[PDB]
């Protein structure tokens, strides 16, 4: 049901901007049809090749030349999906992934909201599993980076949302472990406050996965360095856009920069 | 109702027998009801302390001082179990199980067996799971090592069963994967041939645990080296005793020697 068009030349085509080119070829978009139901996502670019792919909730903007993403309702998403299925515990092979990304009034998106969450997702971390099949997936990412309107009064900073084991805690594979301690919020995740999100600017994140550490700069400022020893088996990929943990409202990111690197 | 007997001073006693102590101190017993409903088991010695833990399935032989695990019926179980739940994957920290064993007439063992395994299982390697509390268990041993009656017309061998992925093959959790190519018998086990079982005569077997890798010395020539870097997050651990892969019949093993050794 997703459907693509550049609103006869109102929309930049991302495949068309020498500075997206490169990380959209390393990747896939996976989109929800913003008309469908909860949960809903489709796949494009199976192989990289992003021709002809755009539309009102990704495009490039012709002014700014910003990566726009776009998506409403809650859970879903619209995300570019890095290929690279990488190890996290080499010492020899680390992968980056650069963003520089401004929040478009986070607030009026949220503003009929009725999550407890009231989060917008743009960068993760995620594990596709064992293999690079998916076996044993883990439901849980590695990393969100998040605009987070409120945290207990901290209005509107960015945070990464840290999964600090590799246990299963929700769903059909985690009624063993829900109600263990280590599936409590407060053990399961580590959450670093990277610092208030300012508004008409944007803001520069470096994530590098390897060596059996999960690294995160802010604006060139070393934020998180945190050992993930505990991941060691899973294999890891990155993804950038948006997805949405609040209700009743469209998330709009802006990535005046998006790149993928690995070092190996 | 599993209860200790030494039959009036018929049977030594294992915690008396200092060859056995130090093995016994670090472990505990895992033993089967033999009038027992299928698959049952009970602990005992959760502490390392054996005193009092005697009787026909497991005693000391008092003229050959052989430590005899014996047990009754398919997949029932008498092991002693090594407390230490141990990492595999780490360069400096090596974990060594050391026997010497005979199996006694198991070919008569198994004279009404209708089983198409046939295996007597007297050493293994297993995993807890990610953690000390089993979160996450595979329920496959990393390694079985068997007697095993006939392996293609290759009678009275010895083997090592080697799980070769870190895949939940079977039960509740294996559902998504027990139809996949990963878990096909051929792929998920390497099975190495440790030579003729000799009629008595001890053999020894020397597992080493540690470094990405499992290695088998039989009568000190090294048979197994097997990389296991996809056990990596497996925190692991020792058995030896029996276990039961054949039907209506009693197993016997005689353990001249039994060491459990840490390299730190």
């Amino acid at each position: 049901n997703v459907q693509f068009s550049n609103q006869d030349g109102a929309l930049g085509e991302p495949a068309n901007y020498t500075q997206f080119q490169h990380v959209l070829t390393e990747s896939e978009l996976q989109i929800s049809d913003a008309e469908g139901k909860k949960g809903n996502k489709e796949y494009f670019a199976l192989d990289g090749n992003f021709t002809g792919i755009v539309n009102q909730y990704f495009y490039v903007d012709k002014k700014s030349e910003a990566l726009v993403f776009k998506m409403k309702n809650d859970h879903l998403r619209n995300e570019v999906r890095v290929h690279k299925n990488f190890r996290t515990d080499l010492p020899n092979k680390l992968y980056t992934l650069s963003a520089e990304v401004e929040i478009i009034d986070p607030v009026a998106s949220m503003k009929n909201s009725n999550s407890k969450q009231n989060e917008i997702t743009f960068l993760q971390v995620h594990n596709k599993g064992l293999d690079n099949q998916g076996t044993h997936n883990v439901p849980h990412p590695l990393l969100r980076v998040v605009w987070k309107e409120d945290a207990n009064s901290v209005k509107g900073h960015f945070w990464a949302m840290v999964k600090n084991n590799a246990v299963i805690c929700k769903g059909s594979f985690g009624k063993k472990n829900k109600d263990k301690e280590m599936c409590k919020a407060d053990v399961a995740y580590k959450k670093y406050d990277l610092g208030k999100a300012p508004l008409n600017k944007a803001t520069a994140f470096d994530i590098t996965v390897g060596n059996k550490q999960l690294i995160i700069d802010v604006d060139g400022k070393r934020l998180v360095e945190h050992d993930i020893d505990y991941w060691r088996h899973l294999l890891s990929y990155f993804k950038a856009g948006v997805y949405n943990q609040f209700t009743n409202g469209m998330s709009e990111a802006h990535f005046n920069k998006l790149e993928y690197k690995a070092l190996e």
